[PDB]
């Protein structure tokens, strides 16, 4: 008995980004000529193998948990956070992982709120500090078990069990948001380890199709766009189903149930990403009620209908 | 007939459906004299969502819309004119208690409001800490508006805004009451379209909850939020839509390595679990275990005691 492969039935307004906790807003395609596309969150094979720093919960993506240090006396990261995995499991740096699960996989400033010991303090927001976690910081060393926290609203308490809840991205004069550049998980000038592989098209006329979110920008005017290979719900679905991949390429179609007609077709690669026959950098427009659907296994030679 | 199933997810692989946080514990209580009628995390076993329940973790206790002009109110300095979290237009005539994901407790929800992106040398320029009290007279989400009380930074008027939840606050006059519903239209108007109240209706049984210890941002006590089924079960039932064969699915919490059943429970068609137990306490489970569907049983099926 061979279990058939399937996608969940979810419209674009029913999908979550697997690289930042936000709904999908757009589908987007680009040749990405001058970058290497190698995200570490939102990585799952079609047969259900999680890779990189990928885990199952939306709440763990770009989240951190652990114990704060004593003050560092550093100009930027006034405290460190000694990490456990988001599920609370002890983190062993010798694990065959790039970093704890859910660690941010871009170079940029992640903004969110650190919460620590409940306080009898009579102040509003007493136990909620706004913090910047820059993955260009010299103290961003999650592979080693520690990251730097730069407080921006309130004061971080030393030596307390703490949770970081992500909210958005900040950009400053020396820290552009670079979604396709990985952090150096062990610190400046070190080599990343245990990475999910880079992805790209391998058929003439094809480009990757991404699930895109415009996430909150808390400093700077540039809209912050984060592209994932598959949405978090697909990670969860493939993990659950673990259907055997019967070829290297699944043919999927985007259907409009209002008309019963498909809008476009695409290849969903066994590695866990989508390509389409398209050129240029632009959104791919879909009807709000439409959804992706698995139609059949095909092979590397299947020529897609162009968009 | 399509077989009913539960997803294979351990306790550390589950999300609270009433607040965006991982499940920390299973927990049981008699909840004496208290009506348990949450509106998030509500889904029947054949995949019908109820109350304000929707599918995304990111929409739970989140809000989206346009801020008003300054109100000059003592507490809610701005209103937020709501759409649903997915951006779909909301209107009060929808057959829902309130926009999807609206908080379903009486208390202060703390989080961050983000608005128009703008170039600035100021850190956190476009991220304001805000309290959304569901006990406020301005908390009328069924009518399309809620009140925002700023606590960190200044809210901008007339801007498209998103609220990202972070935790719960207890201030001088707002105890947290997880089982008391907002008056979604204000106290003078009845709530509508509610997912039904749940309870054991069986001597010696209690509800088993999926519990999260969520961030407590003001007040010295920890805050616990209990849901009837985790968000992943809502998602699973919605997709599968397996027809129910009775009112009660017998389920067993199993350890897949030892092969042992830890306990059995009744998963009710309405979308909640009961166990044969008395008292208020955690229900301890192996970290590698999970509920497994056993069989559909009679609506009056009796359980082995915990």
């Amino acid at each position: 008995k061979t279990k058939p492969f399937t996608l969940p039935i979810l419209t674009i307004g029913e999908l979550t980004n697997s690289r930042f906790p936000a709904p999908i807003d757009q589908l987007y395609t680009s040749p990405n000529a001058d970058v290497v596309v190698q995200p570490q969150n939102g990585r799952c094979s079609l047969d259900g193998e999680l890779q990189g720093t990928t885990q199952l919960l939306t709440t763990a993506i770009c989240s951190y948990r652990g114990m704060t240090s004593n003050p560092t006396r550093d100009y930027w990261d006034g405290h460190l956070l000694h990490l456990v995995h988001p599920n609370g499991a002890t983190y062993d740096p010798t694990e065959d992982v790039p970093a704890p699960f859910g660690t941010q996989d871009f170079r940029g400033i992640l903004y969110g709120v650190l919460t620590q010991n409940p306080r009898a303090s009579g102040d509003e927001a007493a136990n909620s500090q706004g913090v910047y976690i820059s993955s260009t910081s010299e103290k961003f060393t999650p592979k080693l078990g520690t990251i730097g926290l730069h407080q921006v609203q309130g004061n971080i308490a030393s030596n307390q069990q703490s949770k970081f809840t992500p909210v958005g991205i900040a950009v400053n004069g020396n820290t552009p948001f670079r979604q396709w550049e990985l952090p150096n998980y062990s610190g400046a000038l070190t080599l990343n380890t245990n990475l999910a592989p880079a992805v790209g098209p391998n058929f003439p006329g094809e480009q990757i199709l991404f699930f895109r979110s415009n996430v909150p920008s808390v400093q700077g005017g540039q809209p912050i766009e984060i592209d994932c290979l598959i949405p978090q719900e697909w990670v969860s679905h493939f993990y659950q189903e673990s259907a055997p991949s019967q070829s290297d390429v699944a043919l999927v179609r985007y259907v409009n149930p209002d008309t019963g007609r498909t809008i476009f077709e695409a290849k969903l690669h066994r590695q866990g990403f989508i390509t389409i026959a398209a050129t240029g950098s632009n959104p791919v427009v879909v009807p709000p009620n439409g959804y992706f659907r698995f139609d059949s296994w095909v092979n590397q030679f299947y020529a897609l209908a162009p968009m």
